[PDB]
C-alpha cells in the first residue's frame, strides 16, 4: 500500500561494517531505489580534530571498499553535502568513485558529508536565486543536492532527533527510533521496520 | 542539564478534557520555566482535506480563539499565530488579531499558534524577507526571519503518528523528539513533567 523508494539511515554520533552490506543487501531485494546515510555533518567540523581525522580515516576506508565493490555489485554512489570544506585528497577520491559508478543502476547510495540540511537549503535557495527563478517550494526542492523526498527516516541508535539530516526531505517522512547502544541490526528486523512501514498509514496531510 | 526554552506539539490529525489536559499542559510550561509552547493546528497541506473536516476544525479553533480572548491575557499568556494566515477567511484573520493584540505584552507564557502553517512554507516566506531586505542569504538571516526564529528544544507527539508532518522543520534540526502513545486527552501533569525530566538528562550535543 505504500511504496518505499527512498530510505535515510543514521547511526549514532556519540564520541561494525555487516549492519552495512546486510543494509545495502536489503534495499535491493526490496526494490528501494534511494539509501541515504549520514557520515559527517556541518556542525561535526567542531568537533575535537582528533575525533575528525579519525572519521576521515574510516571514510577513507569506505570509499576504497566503495571503488573495489560498488561497480561490479552495480550500485551507484553519490556524495551530497557542502564538499568544498573538504580536503582534496578525499575530494577526488569522491568524485573518481562517483565516476566509476555514475553508471550503476540498482541502488544509489546517497553519502552525506559535511553536509547539514540548513546549509543545503540556503545552497539551494542560491541555485534558484542565479537561475532567475521565483523562489518557492518546488524550485527549492528541485534545487537540492538530493531532491528526493524521504519516506522512511531510520535511526539506528539511542539518540531521538534528526540532528540536521535531509529536514526538508522528511517533511512527511516516516520516523523509526531503533534503538541499540551498538550500531547493529539484523536483515530481518530490517526487513520487519519496512513492513512496518509499508502497511502503516501516510496521509501526507 | 538540559534547559528546555520552547516546547513543540503535535497530535494525531487522524480518525473538553480537551481543555482541561490544555491547561494543565500550560500549568507544566510555567512551573518548569518553559517560555514558548508550538501548537499544530492546521497545515498547508491540510487545505486538501475534504470541506467538512476543514470546516469542523475552524468551528473549533474558533472555539478555541474565544476560550483564548476570555482566558490567556488574564493569565499573562501571549499567542502568536504563524503559518501563511492570508489563505484565512476574514473574520478568523481579524480574530487572531484581536486575541494577538490582546496579549501582546504577556509575559508569562507565549503560545505559539500555526495556523495555514507549513515548514517548507515558512522557510520559503523567510527566504523573501531575507532577500527584501537585501542581506546575505545565511544560515542565521534565515532563522532570523522564520515566523518563530526560536530553536525547539523538544518535538513532543501525541498519538501513533510517527512523523513531523510539515511542522517547524527548520527549528527542529537538533530538536530532540519524543514520541508519547496516548491521546491528548489521556495525559497528566505527573507526565508532561515526566517527559520534561526525561529530556532534561538527555544528551545533546548539537553535534559536538
Ligand atoms: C564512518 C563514517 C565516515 C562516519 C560515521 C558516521 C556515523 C556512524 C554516525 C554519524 C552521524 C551524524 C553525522 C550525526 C548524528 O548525530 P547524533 O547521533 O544525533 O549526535
Ligand atoms: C482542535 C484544533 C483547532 C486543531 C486540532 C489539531 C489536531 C488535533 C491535529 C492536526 C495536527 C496537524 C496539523 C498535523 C498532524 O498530522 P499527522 O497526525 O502527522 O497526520
Amino acid at each position: 500500500m505504500n511504496e518505499l523508494k527512498h530510505l535515510a539511515v543514521v547511526m549514532d554520533g556519540n564520541r561494525g561494517v555487516k549492519t552495512m552490506q546486510k543494509l545495502m543487501e536489503v534495499c535491493m531485494e526490496e526494490n528501494i531505489s534511494n539509501l541515504s546515510l549520514f557520515a559527517f555533518s556541518t556542525e561535526n567540523w567542531k568537533r575535537p580534530k582528533d575525533e575528525i581525522d579519525f572519521i576521515f580515516e574510516l571514510l577513507d576506508r569506505c570509499l576504497d571498499e566503495a571503488l573495489e565493490k560498488f561497480e561490479k555489485n552495480n550500485v551507484r554512489l553519490r556524495a551530497i553535502g557542502d564538499l568544498s570544506r573538504l580536503e582534496d585528497k578525499v575530494r577526488e577520491k569522491i568524485t573518481l568513485v562517483e565516476e566509476k559508478t555514475k553508471h550503476c543502476d540498482a541502488l544509489c547510495v546517497n553519502l552525506a558529508i559535511s553536509y547539514g540540511a540548513r546549509d543545503e537549503i540556503i545552497r539551494a535557495a542560491k541555485r534558484v536565486i542565479e537561475k532567475k527563478l521565483e523562489l518557492n517550494e518546488e524550485n527549492l526542492t528541485q534545487n537540492l543536492d538530493l531532491p528526493l523526498d524521504v519516506d522512511l527516516m531510520l535511526r539506528v541508535g539511542n539518540a531521538k532527533r534528526l540532528s540536521n539530516f535531509l529536514l526538508w526531505q522528511c517533511s512527511y517522512a516516516e520516523i523509526y527510533f531503533s534503538e541499540t547502544l551498538f550500531p547493529s541490526l539484523t536483515k530481518r528486523e530490517f526487513k520487519r521496520i519496512i513492513k512496518e512501514f509499508r502497511n502503516r498509514e501516510r496521509t501526507f496531510g
